[PDB]
């Protein structure tokens, strides 16, 4: 054909991480009539001007390079917008140099985050005390924010730690320096510490077919040899997906059945203690989906009310977003542009200049789906459906000459007998001689009103005109 | 920090496509008990041998540097596979340089094919006859093999075609030679055609949670305008997600609710032609997961039987693989270990040289996952459940002695008299002096059994003896 709009051949694939100094080419691939135009955007910001270029190269990629692109495709019938693409660069830094100090109360959890360090992704750490690996057993641990964890700390727990970190997708490694921990001896060798929770399970949300999730855990008590950690949930303790000295416990697959509450309990086993709890709570996304989609094409006649259908479900409920031609509507500021609540586009009277693309982007916090149609408002010739016939009426009595015309917007119908204009739209005040829709009456007839007559119905695209006589008959 | 077998930090993620020309690092991020080595492999073979390096670096990729690579981490412990990561590298060859021709009878269908080009991934293209860009309509198609499909062709149609691909990953663009298409004129210009199914839908098998899925049918009718292609699934036509005039369908979202028959066809509007079907298939692959892992670790106490469980489902049902230390059971040839038709290992007799990393994958045609376990074969020492104690016995009734040891392997008991052995595993003739398991019984006694006897049991760690006095009475 000879007047398509654009449409995109392919669309962004799942967010992806790339190494800093690598290269980079993204594509717009998109059909339609010519001349087509590429401009590309980064977060909401015009990147490039609009050039028959539908590639975008970075050399060599930085870490400021990182974000979300979209590309935006026009020709002469419209604009449509290409859906986010998530470009993530892999950087690590650098540790502040300086050491840190720490102070804990014997028997009381000894807690040392890891030290501020930017890096993408969260490198993996090893944690090193006096030049020695710490792994974890029973008193140790390591949550998942990097944190370590010493139990029950003792007089032999004080010292010097650090850190050594791994970024995993560029194998660039750092080390920390020091946190000198030290112990004070007050509460005592002997004693018994009701079991507290450290490090409490948090709220999490899943997107829908995520392969696992995981909770953690962390509590201190004395002596952390009768320490018991584990996790309920529907008043059942659970014993499946636990790791780390029941201390981790990860739902594989997790599904609509697995929301709800996860209650993560600690107990000194054997001691009068009352136990330590901490609540959870895991929820599922459901990525936004179309039930209700315009038609790809659709005409339109000027001064008419149009009403273009977008509905979108999903987990939590998405919302719409319209754009025409690659401009979010809300900046249009046209108010004859009205969104339904239900999310559909509702415009009150249509002119030339709405056509155009429009576009409807459904979002949730975990995806984003897209329809569009292109909009044809034309103009519309006035032409006659049915034209005036030569007619005859008896003296006295009414006589109506209809002249019905169609066009886009509705043609001015005037009624007139030779040189003198009888009835209109801007007059229809004459010796009862009335205009309605579609034709002229006048009423009563004299044989003074006989002759031939003449409507012209024009629009602001043509004119047209239709004759014929009436006889008036003796009474 | 010692006795702690190795473990990864981090598995490999979703494939990635790659550039040519990038660096590329892959991580072999495990912790354990130092010493740690590390092995890289790339398709079965070695590339690295064992290091403390666990990175692997590419400086710049190469179209023939694709293909699946895994490292190997080992320490005094065993040693432990990763899973295997897949390196993908972005090409766009030539076309082989040749004009081909091609003939229709006006009517017809014609089908041009992409003339041979290899790329990954697959190109996008752009069909043009005499510099001239053809888009698609409800007579000329581009199906989702690239092919262009002209339905009803005419002598207008004749001429040189060409196509010119684009590789969306790395942007290059090539231009493909001539098909020199000339149409037939036999048939006639005035005649109708009965509607035929060119290219059928075919079977899609789509692992779960991907994202869409598309079946494809173009049709050839005269005259085209009448021709209606639609999509009936279950008897009733299906109404969603229809693309490209009714020829593309697409499931979102696909689940098992959607798997099964779909049946295209096309129908000449108000012909007395039997309408055309074909039939494609949609199935969903389950990726595995397990359902039953072994205990991180597990200890066993030699010459006995041991049992790791290992069970995983999905669709298709997974295959189970062991190894040991990296290596296959199959290559290992051990008569000692038998498989399980539920996937759980059995190991017969166990021996010191067990010892070490057990590891299952489960793997089916979309997915690979893993579990693992050490397993510490020891030895234990003989200790003493119950010593002999002393015992006053009438003469002529039986008598017994009771002396009963725990060890790894079964201790050898041997009771001896003195100077005199009276009963062993070699010996338990005489005077039937018996050995019960763990005692020994005199049946009868007489006056001349009577003094003070000794137990030595053995094995091959060490050896431990109990004595107990016996007097016998008068009759
Ligand atoms: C473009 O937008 C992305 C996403 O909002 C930004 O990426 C974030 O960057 C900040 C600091 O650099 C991090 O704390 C966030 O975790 C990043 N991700 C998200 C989802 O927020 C990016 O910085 C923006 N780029 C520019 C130039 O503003
Ligand atoms: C490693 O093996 C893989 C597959 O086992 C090889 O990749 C395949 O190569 C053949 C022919 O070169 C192609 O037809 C397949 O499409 C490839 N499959 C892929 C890329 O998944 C790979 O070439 C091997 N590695 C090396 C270095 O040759
Ligand atoms: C945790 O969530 C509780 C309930 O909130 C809802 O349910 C869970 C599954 C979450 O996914 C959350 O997004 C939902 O709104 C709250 O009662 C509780 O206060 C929350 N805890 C926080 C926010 O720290
Ligand atoms: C299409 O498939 C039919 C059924 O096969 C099953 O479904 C397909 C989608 C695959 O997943 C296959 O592994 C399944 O066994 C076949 O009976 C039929 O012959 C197939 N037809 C063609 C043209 O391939
Ligand atoms: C990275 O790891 C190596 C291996 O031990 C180590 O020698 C080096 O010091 C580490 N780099 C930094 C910055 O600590
Ligand atoms: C209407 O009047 C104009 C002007 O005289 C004339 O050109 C036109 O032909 C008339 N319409 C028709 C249908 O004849
Ligand atoms: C194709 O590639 C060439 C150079 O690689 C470039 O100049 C041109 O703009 C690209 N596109 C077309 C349509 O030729
Ligand atoms: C065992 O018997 C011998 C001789 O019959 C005797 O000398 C010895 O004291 C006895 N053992 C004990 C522990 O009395
Ligand atoms: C018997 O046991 C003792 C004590 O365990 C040990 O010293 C001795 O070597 C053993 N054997 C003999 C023959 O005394």
């Amino acid at each position: 054909q000879d007047d398509v709009a654009p449409y995109f051949k392919t669309e962004p694939g799942l967010p992806q991480i790339h190494l800093e100094g690598n290269r980079l080419v993204l594509t717009c691939l998109a059909e339609g009539s010519w001349p087509l135009e590429f401009k590309w955007i980064r977060n909401d910001s015009e990147l490039t001007t609009y050039s028959s270029e539908y590639k975008y190269i970075i050399p060599s990629l930085q870490k400021l390079d990182a974000g979300f692109y979209r590309c935006v495709v026009r020709n002469r019938m419209g604009a449509l917008l290409q859906r986010k693409s998530e470009i993530q660069v892999a950087y690590m830094g650098n540790f502040m140099d300086t050491d840190q100090r720490k102070t804990v109360s014997q028997g009381h959890a000894a807690l040392l985050n890891l030290l501020p360090i930017v890096s993408c992704p969260q490198p993996q750490v090893t944690w090193f005390r006096e030049g020695h690996k710490i792994i974890p057993s029973s008193r140790i641990a390591i949550t998942l924010e990097n944190q370590l964890v010493i139990l029950a700390t003792t007089a032999s727990d004080a010292g010097a730690y650090y850190v050594q970190a791994v970024n995993e997708k560029n194998g660039e490694n750092k080390t920390s320096p020091f946190i000198h921990l030290s112990v004070a001896r007050d509460t005592g060798t002997h004693e018994a510490m009701a079991p507290i929770i450290v490090v409490a399970p948090g709220n999490r949300s899943v997107v829908a077919g995520s392969s696992e999730t995981t909770l953690e855990c962390i509590a201190n008590a004395r002596p952390v040899e009768e320490l018991s950690v584990h996790w309920k949930r529907n008043g059942v303790r659970l014993t499946s997906g636990l790791h780390s000295y029941g201390r981790r416990l990860t739902i594989t697959n997790p599904t609509s059945a697995d929301t709800g509450m996860y209650v993560c309990e600690a107990t000194l086993r054997g001691s009068t203690f009352e136990p330590a709890r901490a609540r959870a709570f895991l929820s599922i996304i459901e990525p936004p989906y179309f039930t209700a989609e315009p038609e790809s094409r659709i005409l339109g006649e000027v001064e008419e009310t149009m009403d273009i259908p977008c509905r979108a479900m999903g987990v939590p409920l998405p919302t719409l977003q319209w754009y025409k031609d690659a401009v979010p509507l809300s900046k249009l500021q046209n108010p004859r542009y009205k969104v339904l609540p239900s999310g559909g586009l509702h415009i009150q009277k249509l002119s030339p200049e709405d056509s155009g693309i429009f576009q409807c982007f459904a979002s949730n916090e975990g995806g984003e789906v897209q329809t569009h149609t292109y909009l044809d408002v034309t103009n519309i010739a006035p032409a006659f459906t049915q034209r005036p016939v030569d007619t005859t009426v008896t003296d006295g009595m009414t006589a109506v000459l209809r002249c019905e015309v169609s066009g886009a917007p509705k043609p001015a119908i005037t009624w007139k007998r030779g040189n003198h204009i009888l009835a209109s739209g801007s007059v229809r005040i004459p010796r009862f001689m009335l205009l309605e829709s579609g034709g002229l009456r006048i009423a009563p007839v004299f044989i003074q009103d006989a002759g031939n007559y003449t409507c012209y119905a024009a629009n602001t695209e043509a004119s047209v005109n239709a004759s014929a006589m009436l006889t008036v008959w003796n009474r």
